[PDB]
């Protein structure tokens, strides 16, 4: 266990020829990031690299490019020798080749445009016998170190000449390329990609170990999700990370063939995947081959079915075969393939959230030239409800934007071809503004599941209340061993209820951030649909969902809804009776308790709800929220005017002092009627300055050039006289009925236990 | 029109619930603001109205 | 189905059964006296006993977490002895709790409904 | 350039607004290699001569690039999944399917299509 | 499902004995843990019969799945005995290593039961 | 009686008036 011996790792670092390693290893081996190390790899290939030191990094590991690690013909999990080297020195002349594949579109020169900026500054380590990589210019080219005078490890120095002279060559057979996938080129899905990692991996890289443990492995793995995020991508980057023999399997391929050719496809594939192994097998668009048994009219089709049936449970031989299949929703595959022994470990590939956009545009904006104009992070901020083919389809319709609004660069290039006007041409932010607004999206329909954004800072008070629900969420999930000591079973729900407009939704939502988990919110419309058309067994469709994502926080809004728009506990004769309630409260007595699943519901009218919620076992906590306090409406109003640019001459605590009464809606619609007032100003002050100052002008431009406006005081003064209270007195004191219904006790403040001898 | 057409409040014992309504309001609750589609109705009994279309992003 | 019983409301010694079988999870301190605790709920049924023992249950459980937060991060974030001195967990359920959850505890059945 | 284009466009209206024209007149206009599919004289046919046909069709296409496919009344070669019964139905929209998906060779083929 | 066969194969001469085997209770789910932990060394952390009693609607294949991620989580997680065996084979390891208890307090969260 | 009595309740918001304190 000596430590020059490292195992390859990913990292993060994008630079060509920079590694990395953790802090105490790099103490115990006596080594600096200053100093510039040599890697020996297989068939006696080195790599020259300047190491870093990094707290994220791995003990027993090494970080690594994806450049250096093709160029050691080393994978991830292998052995590298290191040895440090004070001799290397700077080099005499470098002589490197472009590769024919690579620059089949591309002409001109590529020295000047490509290999300048790439040596300068970095202080590069390169090596005779090493491929490197070069994005920019709508374009990524490598290219091969072929002759070097000096020393291999050698430093490049701006002093050394670079000659570029020379055919562009081939490349050696054994050497790999770009044409295949590797882990970097995937992003928003790092929690499935480590689970897929972990089922596959560990018994495909170690097939005689694995097969020494005896323990069986999985043999079926199920993916799933909308269509477009990206499947067959990530079961090509692992076929290509573990580098076992990949075969693909098409479903129309084989439904567009004949009978006996169907079968004959299948059995060749199979037979030719277990005369490979270990390998991978992926069959995309399973519900093409194998749907529910109701749909497959026919003899053919269900012979296809039982032939795929017969093969899965013949590949138990221990023959180092997995098995993975590709649908767009786990209901229309034939459930005869969901038993043990088969397709049974399921992954949910679901849509990305925002970082996980910010991610899918780094990807795709690598080699086309960028405008320092644009923000990507405001864009991931600004795309909501798209899946990665969306967000490559928008970098597509940004880039043919900017193609075509330079119609003197269609002048520029009538028929000939130039690299530099490629290379002068980038994307300003105006063409993402106008792709975002000719963008359909296909995932408006699909219900959220992330983590809130919201804090407790943007809730202004309710000290208790947070306490309350910390206690009853957080503390099962931190300390399970003082539940496990003193023996009680944690509660599973709390159904919030007061008046409208008082921060119920912001409430779930800052104790989902609080806690890290998912949100799950279902408003009253979904609820109203289910009853409406009948179509209450979507309930349990909902929980499974809830389930797949565990720890969440399962929000059902306005949950008074069906029995309001019934008869408001008065009309059609029934009494608390309903499709869907009924539906919840099976689900809710069905579920464990050790999956940390929970329930909040919130209503605005509590004496027409079910009483059977009510009970032990359901929704049993009863939490009042009432209007907001001084502090609070002090909170509130900062919190809804973060956005806006406020003058510091407005009394915020003034302003608190006239409200008496009103709740948080009224607090954000007399700020946003006094943006409004400031935006009138400042338009009706711009057309009259700009306009009808002069059409012809006596100088040269506008003189001024200064947006006067800023949400000031008369703005905040004006629109007081619009604002009005949305409760009445009556309904608070309604409520005030209710809350004293449930009160604590009477008589029994003053027990106290007996005290004797 | 439905509202008047049921009971025009009065009748069938429910209150202001609706299929096509309801299916109105889960419409404009799912799309974006960007696309720069703008909504207006017309009443000319405000009264027997549902009050959830009255709600606030809508 | 042609056997009608009545199941009534509790008597004092059922209530000290029920008090007895719904503790013998939790850690109860021997100071505390059931026998005592039986004869002033008057009127209760079984669901209020659950509930009210499961209630001084969440104070202890509140009591603890808050001692333990207090005792280990706000004594020394660099310590003077090598470890914790204490090492001790303080709480059971004791008198106070329930002497505490006592004044939340509320009948379900009223008389008109024990009339019918 | 390098960035990909479309290569599935979809013109769909009521009946008789023109769009064989259109997309006669676009053909017509940049030059390129013009073959036109009509769904009806490829559902005459036999069994294998449809699949022999639509395959015959594209490589055609493929040889003379660029060029533009016209698939007229496209729901009369691939209707909803609960429509087309029988198996041979079913067997030509998977060909179709199965084609889509492999022109993407960079082959400068563009395939439009109407329907009602 | 006893519903989905043909009727005609209930008459007598034919399948007419029908045997019922159900989900397995508390007793049954240790014998099955007890099965399927024979050849794994164990450590002494753990409580078969807790396991038991809180592994609520499982069959039997839940149960050898469960132990299996129990399992692979106790290699997962001593990735230094990843260094120790990178491609080199030691019964010896595969003898020093034991499973814990968190392990399968883990692997209870990520179980999907199929008998609710 | 309980309900009657809150009819007849003090106040609603006015437990923290204050007079302005200022130089
Ligand atoms: N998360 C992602 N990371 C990287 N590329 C992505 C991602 N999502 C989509 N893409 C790209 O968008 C396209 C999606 O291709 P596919 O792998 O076919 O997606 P898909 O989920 O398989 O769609 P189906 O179900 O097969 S029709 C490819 O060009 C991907 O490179
Ligand atoms: N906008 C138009 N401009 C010019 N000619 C038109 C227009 N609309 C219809 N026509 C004429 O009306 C006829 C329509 O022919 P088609 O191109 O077949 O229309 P269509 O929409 O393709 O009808 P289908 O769907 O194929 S049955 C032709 O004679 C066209 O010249
Ligand atoms: N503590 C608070 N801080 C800031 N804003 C609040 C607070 N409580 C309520 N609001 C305001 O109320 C609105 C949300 O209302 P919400 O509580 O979701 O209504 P409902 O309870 O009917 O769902 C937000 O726009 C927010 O500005
Ligand atoms: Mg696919
Ligand atoms: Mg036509």
């Amino acid at each position: 266990n000596r430590p020059n011996r490292l195992i390859v790792d990913e990292a993060i670092n994008e630079d060509n020829s920079v590694v990395s390693l953790s802090q105490p290893k790099m103490d115990e081996l006596q080594l600096f990031r200053g100093d510039t190390v040599l890697l020996k790899g297989k068939k006696r290939r080195e790599a020259v690299c300047i190491v870093l030191s990094d707290d994220t990094c791995s003990d027993e590991k090494i970080r690594m490019n994806r450049v250096v690690r093709n160029n050691l013909r080393v994978r991830l999990g292998d052995v590298i020798s290191i040895q440090p080297c004070p001799d290397v020195k700077y080099g005499k002349r470098i002589h490197v080749l472009p590769i024919d594949d690579t620059v089949e579109g591309i002409t001109g020169n590529l020295f000047e445009v490509y290999l300048k900026p790439y040596f300068l500054e970095a202080y590069r380590p390169i090596r005779k016998g090493d491929i490197f990589l070069v994005r920019g210019g709508m374009r990524a080219v490598e290219f091969k170190v072929v002759e070097t005078d000096p020393s291999p490890y050698c430093i490049v120095a701006p002093d050394t000449v670079i000659h570029c002279e020379g055919e562009p060559i081939k490349r050696e057979d054994e050497e790999e390329s770009l044409n295949e996938v590797g882990y970097d080129d995937i992003g928003g899905c790092r929690k499935q990609l480590a689970q897929i990692k972990e089922m596959v991996e560990l018994p495909l890289r170690h097939p005689a170990l694995f097969k020494a443990i005896g323990v069986k492995p999985p043999r079926g793995i199920l993916l799933y999700g909308p269509p477009g995020t990206g499947k067959t991508l990530i079961a090509r980057a692992v076929a290509n990370e573990t580098g076992a023999f990949f075969f693909l399997i098409n479903g129309p391929e084989i439904m567009s063939k004949l009978a006996g050719e169907s079968e004959s496809n299948l059995r060749k594939a199979f037979e030719e995947a277990e005369k490979n192994a270990p390998a991978i097998i992926f069959i995309d668009e399973l519900d093409a081959i194998a749907p529910k048994r109701e749909k497959t009219h026919g003899e053919v089709e269900r012979r296809i079915v039982s032939q795929l049936l017969t093969l899965m449970d013949g590949l138990k031989q221990r023959a180092h075969v997995i098995v993975m299949a590709a649908t767009n929703r786990p209901n229309s595959i034939d459930p005869a393939l969901r038993r043990f022994g088969r397709f049974d470990r399921e992954v949910d590939i679901g849509i990305p959230d925002a970082t996980g956009r910010l991610e899918i545009l780094q990807i795709h904006t690598k080699n086309m030239k960028l405008a320092d104009d644009v923000d990507l992070e405001q864009v991931a901020n600004e795309t909501h409800g798209h899946v990665g083919a969306d967000l490559a389809a928008l970098c597509s319709e940004a880039a043919l934007q900017a193609i075509r609004k330079k119609m003197d660069l269609i002048d520029l290039e009538d028929e000939t071809i130039d690299a530099e006007v490629m290379n002068s041409l980038a994307v300003t932010m105006d063409d993402f503004r106008w792709a975002l607004s000719q963008s359909n999206p296909s995932a408006l329909r699909e219900t959220v599941v992330e983590v809130p954004q919201v804090t407790w800072e943007d809730i202004g008070g309710l000290e208790d209340v947070k306490r309350e629900l910390q206690e009853l969420v957080q503390y099962p999930v931190e300390h399970p061993d003082k539940f496990l000591k003193f023996g009680m079973t944690p509660s599973k729900g709390v159904l919030f209820y007061g008046p409208p407009g008082c921060g119920k939704t912001l409430l779930a939502k800052a104790i989902a951030n609080e806690c890290q988990a998912n949100f799950i919110s279902i408003k009253g419309p979904e609820l109203l649909t289910m009853w409406f058309g009948e179509s209450e067994a979507n309930v349990r469709e909902i929980f499974d969902k809830a389930r797949q994502a565990a720890p969440c926080v399962l929000f059902f809004d306005e949950l008074d809804s069906i029995a309001k728009a019934r008869g408001g506990n008065i009309g059609d004769g029934g009494g608390a009776a309903d499709r869907v309630i009924n539906q919840i409260l099976t689900e809710m007595d069905g579920m464990s308790t050790k999956k940390n699943v929970f329930i909040i519901g919130a209503t605005n009218r509590p004496d027409i709800i079910d009483p059977a919620i009510l009970r032990p076992g359901r929704l049993d906590q009863l939490i009042y929220i009432p209007l907001p306090d001084e502090k609070s409406r002090v909170a509130i109003l900062k919190a809804n005017l973060r956005k806006s640019p406020v003058a510091k001459d407005v009394d915020l605590e003034f302003l608190a002092k006239m409200t008496n009464g009103f709740s948080g809606a009224d607090l954000t619609e007399i700020c946003q009627r006094a943006c409004k007032l400031a935006i009138r100003e400042s338009i009706e002050s711009e057309i009259r300055r700009e306009r009808e100052r002069q059409t012809n002008p006596s100088a040269m431009e506008v003189e001024e050039d200064d947006p006067v406006p800023e949400i000031r005081r008369d703005h905040f003064e004006e629109a007081m006289r619009f604002a009005r209270r949305s409760v009445s007195d009556n309904d608070i004191r309604k409520y005030e009925m209710f809350a004293q219904t449930l009160q604590q006790s009477r008589g029994f403040g003053s027990f106290r236990f007996p005290s004797g001898n």
